[PDB]
């Protein structure tokens, strides 16, 4: 393959600067790797890669990738080739990938329209294929730079995988039958739709509200309220799926029941020992919904409740009454309330200052290994 | 087994108060549940379990497990039994187990005696099976006592199981040649020994120094000073093991490798995505020792300089001047020069307010999957 070669490149060079993270704003070391890529076979060749060595060459002039990320908002292959440096995805240094786009609903992308491409990966280089990966944001360069029309690309087919490895197993284990008919069975050309609604949905209410990031991104990041975040967007995903007529009904279902199983089960025991942010977010709506009916656990298995819709709005209409304060209150003040909506739901250890994954979902981590 | 058919019928009572640990102080279910361990054919007949269904029928008078913490702190048999509720083992509910002894050193057990058991696993019911279990303490039963002369145990077989699947590996993959000679190849019952000295001098270091625990446990909960105080112990462990002149040599060199081994790499990489608070405590002593001539990064792979034994005494001395101010300012100021040492030398996300795997220890997990 001409692109498997062009990868064994990439991933040649990667492993020469592996060592020169700190290096990777010097000019000195730019200039010796912008030439390494431009003397590169099948690489240098590259429009994408022509791109990359001009803006690395020019980088003490301008730090910004205006050439790649030109290329790459532009859509003019579907190569992505850049020098990254993102502190939670640290498996990224030089990188390339191609891809492939998704079929997308026109009412949905018209609706909730926003920069971002559910794609599969065709090929990867190392860094890439690293099962945190499952995004690229525009600030994930190394330049740091995100501009709100940016192409925010998210990895389809790991979330197809981690639904088939992860997901499929605990409806098994934790839902009552029938809880989720329409994903009982489906291939992943189904999951695969289901996700790339979920991803668009997602980024779009991720700028709706009146907290929106990236504008208050620094008050989101506490550990419950980043995943407090996602779950504020995927809940409206949710709600969307339910509620808009102008989306096809069997299409809207399936990435209904996608979102609620993602968030209910599959987000709801990650992190060992204790839960990461999607987690305690998870592990908040499993408790709001147990309290309010919108679920019940007979003997440990869930029974989603008829009047789960209207548990989920009442829910999303709670987060949206602490975070309309801000417009009297400081965002400050708001995160408090954020925080303690979030940890009467939490099993949240006040000395250490941290969470515990709640008793439900710890057995079933034991259970079966998730 | 007389012991098999005794947790047989632990496990099947275990199994029915699944869920009912809302219950596990209410003396309705508690009498009904001494009711069945009394009437257990095997299980109702064993001295300690005598004693439970004794202690949990008086439990709405006396809300402890005397006749069961007495008959375990008096050694009667290897037997233990009890109704515990420890939130970081929420895997034990009620559980049984039968114990081996370890040979042990009299200077080691005279000179730094604690009431520490390192003891082997040999029979247990399913909640003590967990990995996450890895010792007993007093305050794990249901009352919640803990006594400066209560016996505490440490399951030295799951020590051994998690040295041959994690610590040996990174020795192979991360250690210069070498480094950890008497540790190359060890049996088990080699590896068991230098576990038991390392527990014995965990649990007696905890009670030395200017802010023990017990008495200050409270301060020292929060993520990286929990981490930080097993780190104070362990390296006070390690230099015992080397200035003692009264520790039998190979014993105590053995000793001195395997804790180093386990603090420089098993504990460095817990914890996905983020640090536990082992592993923090291990990144902070991973970027001391570097920056202060202890060991060294050649090609990759950790060299241990000659003179690492000065840089640990330093690095503990360190400890022990930031703790020693307890006699002069408050435990919040200790707290805050504790937690202003670590972030020196760990990667702490202030917006977060969390840590990072540092990046020589992500690459490690990535690569071998730890
Ligand atoms: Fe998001
Ligand atoms: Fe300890």
């Amino acid at each position: 393959s001409p692109t498997a070669a062009v990868i064994a490149e990439v991933d040649e060079l990667r492993e020469k600067i592996k060592g020169s993270r700190n290096s990777f704003r010097d000019q000195s070391f730019l200039d010796q790797l912008a030439q390494h890529i431009a003397d590169a076979p099948h690489l240098g060749r590259q429009p994408i890669a022509r791109a990359l060595v001009e803006d690395l060459r020019g980088y003490a002039s301008e730090p910004r990738l205006a050439a790649v990320k030109a290329h790459i908002n532009e859509e003019r292959d579907q190569h992505i080739f850049s020098l990254f440096d993102a502190s939670y995805f640290p498996s990224l240094s030089l990188e390339y990938l191609t891809y492939e786009t998704l079929p997308t609903n026109p009412h949905l992308a018209a609706r909730y329209a926003s920069p971002t491409m559910p794609v599969n990966i065709i090929a990867s280089s190392k860094g890439f294929q690293s099962r945190v990966v499952v995004a690229l944001a525009p600030e994930n360069h190394i330049d740091g730079i995100q501009r709100g029309d940016d192409l925010i690309f998210y990895f389809i087919n790991k979330f197809v995988e981690r639904h088939n490895r992860i997901t499929r197993k605990m409806i098994d284990a934790v839902m009552a039958e029938g809880s989720f008919p329409l994903l009982r069975g489906a291939d992943d050309r189904t999951v695969e739709q289901a996700s790339s609604w979920w991803v668009r949905l997602h980024e779009y209410h991720h700028r709706q509200g009146d907290m929106p990031i990236p504008e208050f991104l620094r008050y989101k990041k506490l550990k419950p309220l980043a995943g407090l975040e996602e779950l504020r967007v995927d809940v409206s995903g949710m709600l969307v799926c339910l509620n808009d007529p102008e989306l096809p009904a069997d299409e809207a279902r399936l990435a209904y029941e996608y979102i609620l199983s993602e968030r209910l089960l599959r987000y709801a025991v990650e992190g060992i020992p204790r839960p990461n942010y999607d987690a305690v977010a998870s592990q908040l709506l499993f408790n709001y919904l147990s309290e309010h009916g919108g679920i019940e656990l007979h003997g440990g298995v869930i029974r989603l409740c008829p009047e789960l819709p209207a548990v989920l709005t009442e829910f999303l209409d709670r987060i949206q009454r602490i975070e309309q304060r801000i417009h009297t209150t400081s965002a400050e003040e708001v995160q408090q309330n954020l925080l303690e909506f979030t940890n009467r739901y939490t099993d949240y250890d006040p000395d250490a200052k941290d969470y515990r994954h709640i008793p439900f979902f710890a057995e079933i981590k034991e259970r079966l290994g998730v």
